[PDB]
C-alpha cells in the first residue's frame, strides 16, 4: 500500500486553513459536548463501531455518555484535533497520529471507521453553520481530511 508514503510539503492553500480552524473552534465553542455527541451518533449508524470498545459494547446512549472510557477517548480525539488545527502543519502529523494508529490497528479500527467519523463530523459542522456552509467550507475540510487520511495506519511492528 502506502503510495508516496510521507512528503506533503505545503499542504492546503491559506484560505482553506483560515476556514478549517475557524469552524472547528465555532463548533467546539458553541457545542460543549460536541465530540462525544459525534461518537454517540457513529454508534447508532454502525453498531459494530461500539463493539471495538469491548467493555462498553452493548450500552445505551445515556450510560454511553457517562463512561470513563468514552469520555477519555473523546477528549483524546478532541486534543489531537485541536493540536493540528492550531497550524494545520502537515508534517507534525507523523508523530501525532503514531500511537493512535498502532492502538487502532490493534483493536481493528480502520478506514471505514475513519470514513464514518468524517461523515458524522461533516454533518455536525452543517447543523452548526446552516445555509452558510457554502462549499469552500466542504472542500477545505475534505482536503484536510485527505492530508490526514494519506498517512494513516500500519507499520505496527
Ligand atoms: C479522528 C478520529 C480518532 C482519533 C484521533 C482517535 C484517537 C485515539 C487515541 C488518542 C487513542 C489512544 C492512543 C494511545 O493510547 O496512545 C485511541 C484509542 C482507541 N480508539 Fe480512537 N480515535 C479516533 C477514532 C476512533 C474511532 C472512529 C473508533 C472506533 C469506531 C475508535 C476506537 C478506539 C479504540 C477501540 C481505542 C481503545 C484504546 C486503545 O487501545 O488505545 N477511535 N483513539
Amino acid at each position: 500500500g502506502g503510495t508516496l508514503a510521507i512528503q506533503a510539503q505545503g499542504d492546503l492553500t491559506l484560505a482553506q486553513k483560515k476556514i478549517v480552524r475557524k469552524t472547528w473552534h465555532q463548533l467546539m465553542r458553541n457545542k460543549t459536548s460536541f465530540v462525544t455527541d459525534v461518537f454517540i451518533r457513529i454508534f447508532a449508524y454502525d453498531p459494530s463501531a461500539q463493539n471495538k470498545f469491548p467493555q462498553m459494547a452493548g450500552m445505551s446512549a445515556s450510560q454511553l455518555r457517562s463512561s470513563r472510557q468514552m469520555q477519555a477517548h473523546a477528549i483524546r480525539v478532541s486534543s489531537i484535533m485541536s493540536e493540528y488545527v492550531e497550524e494545520l502543519d502537515s508534517d507534525i502529523l507523523p508523530e501525532l497520529l503514531a500511537t493512535l494508529a498502532r492502538t487502532h490497528d490493534l483493536n481493528k479500527v480502520g478506514a471505514d471507521h475513519y470514513n464514518l467519523f468524517a461523515k458524522v463530523l461533516m454533518e455536525a459542522l452543517q447543523a452548526e453553520l446552516g445555509s452558510d456552509f457554502n462549499e469552500k467550507t466542504r472542500d477545505a475540510w475534505a482536503k484536510a481530511f485527505s492530508v490526514v487520511q494519506a498517512v494513516l495506519l500500519v507499520k505496527h511492528g
